[PDB]
RNA sequence: GGUGUAGUGAAGCUACCAAGUGACGGAUACUGACUGGACGCAUCUUAAGCCUGAAUCCGAGACCAGGCCUACAGCAUGCCUG
């Protein structure tokens, strides 16, 4: 079965306007600007408002994997309009048991930096996307916290994840052994 | 007495019996994840899209031999010759 026709349509906030052109989705905002080559499919993606703008995404003669990569491409300029109007910001909560985790972020903005993990003599280092700032938050807000805020999710949920399989533990029962820095909460900077 | 026979014996050969020398990179596997639908949720993807990156594979990364319709004798160059 082929739908003759699958459409599936964005909101587009005021402030925010969304370029598309040959699939490749430019978005700008407050925040910034981002863009995304979404060519690895064949799908119609324009912008259709005057008054409110929509990003419709539409799909002729597809199957269901083409009714639903067009809802994970609108999902996707969705959290393009996120990265722009609010921002995006991952908060990562440390844990150890004994060895207190050590971070530190770079020189530059780039490079957070994990020792004494488990003990461990080796050092970590994590250098982050360009697009996404890592700032240690001071004790009296949260102690042991670390924050990365961007525009893009992929970006920052990306740093997010590399410093989290950065201190990853081995050769140990890991249901104990907790340690390990975790997401604690995936927020926006509004 | 086919080097008569003990001692030392240079040179050469030679010995983990002496002396030295032998960093790595990339694409990836099983995974483990991120964004993320289908399936309002959730889901690493048993879907697109992405992150990492195994002594295996590939690498002048180091190495060994060399002749490839740009080459049945190719590039540069010295001199002789047409």
């Amino acid at each position: 079965m082929r739908a003759i026709y699958a459409v599936h349509k964005t909101p587009i906030p005021e402030g925010v306007k969304v370029f598309v052109r040959n699939r490749r989705i430019v978005v700008r905002g407050p925040r910034g600007t981002l863009k995304r080559e979404m060519r690895h499919v064949k799908y119609d993606m324009s912008v259709k408002g005057k008054k409110n703008k929509e990003f419709r995404c539409e799909v002729w003669f597809g199957k269901n994997q083409d009714e639903a990569c067009i809802k994970t491409i609108c999902s996707h300029v969705a959290n393009m309009i996120t990265g722009v109007t609010k921002g995006f910001r991952y908060k990562m909560r440390f844990a150890y048991a004994h060895f207190p985790i050590n971070v530190s972020i770079s020189d530059d903005g780039k490079a957070v930096e994990i020792r004494n993990f488990l003990g461990e003599k080796l050092i970590r280092k994590v250098e982050v996307r360009e697009g996404v700032s890592a700032s240690r938050t001071d004790p009296a807000k949260q102690k042991d916290e670390l924050v990365l805020e961007g525009n893009d999710i992929e970006k920052v949920a990306q740093c997010a994840a590399d410093i989290h399989q950065s201190c990853l533990v081995k050769n140990k029962d890991i249901r104990k052994f907790l340690d390990g820095i975790y997401v604690s909460s995936k927020e926006t900077v509004v």
